[PDB]
């Protein structure tokens, strides 16, 4: 039995991160892309500016494309160096019995179930979605140096008129927005680090 993709010191050193977390903090959690093969994940905690984020590559590139275009705006090339195995790794270091808010919980719970955490709790804050998109340019403008990935064009499917483009979907902005609607209103501290999210690429003749 083991943990696939990191070895022992990456291992310990996300476990020696996760333990910044405050297990009975209010926690929110979002993705981008579909419970069965996510590519963007974070988690964020209010009350001391704590967050998770990083990335996956994608198992289905066809579904992948469909969400860009409609969803997240995150193009593939970005998702090359990041870390295998980080994803299972990071939610079996969440705390047991640990209670989780989210904006529909149904995705949410899908990706933990499918981790073997179904001790986990979740809180379904089933917002509107004009309640939840009411601080999104507020988040956007605040914190948009927090994620750099979502570099294309994301449209809104229309059966008639223009084109219409949307703001990009992003898992962290997420959180904070719909953190921003509960709370009435809206520094920020990464948990992991980024050495860890993205391997360092180096150069190599093709073999
Ligand atoms: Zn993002």
């Amino acid at each position: 039995g083991f943990t696939a993709g990191l070895t022992y010191s990456q291992l310990m050193t996300l476990k020696d991160a996760m333990l910044q977390l405050d297990p009975n903090a209010k926690t929110w959690m979002d993705i981008e892309g579909r419970p069965e093969d996510p590519v963007e994940i974070a988690l964020y905690q209010p009350s001391s500016g704590c967050y998770i984020h990083f990335f996956r590559e994608p198992t289905d590139l066809k579904q992948f494309k469909q969400d860009a275009k409609y969803s997240h705006g995150i193009d593939v090339t970005d998702l090359f160096a990041t870390q295998p195995g980080l994803t299972s790794a990071v939610i079996d270091a969440l705390p047991r019995n640990m209670v989780i808010t989210c904006q529909g919980s149904d995705d949410i719970r899908k990706l933990l179930e499918s981790q073997g955490r179904k001790d986990i709790k979740l809180i379904d804050i089933a917002l509107s979605k004009t309640d939840s998109r009411k601080y999104e340019n507020a988040v956007w403008d605040q914190y948009k140096d927090l994620c750099h990935m979502h570099t294309g064009v994301v449209v809104e499917k229309k059966k008639r008129g223009g084109k219409e483009e949307i703001t990009p979907h992003c898992a962290l902005m997420d959180c904070i927005m719909f953190d921003a609607a509960v709370s009435g209103g809206l520094v920020l501290r990464a948990v992991l680090p980024r050495d860890m999210v993205f391997r360092t690429s180096t150069p190599r003749v093709v073999l």
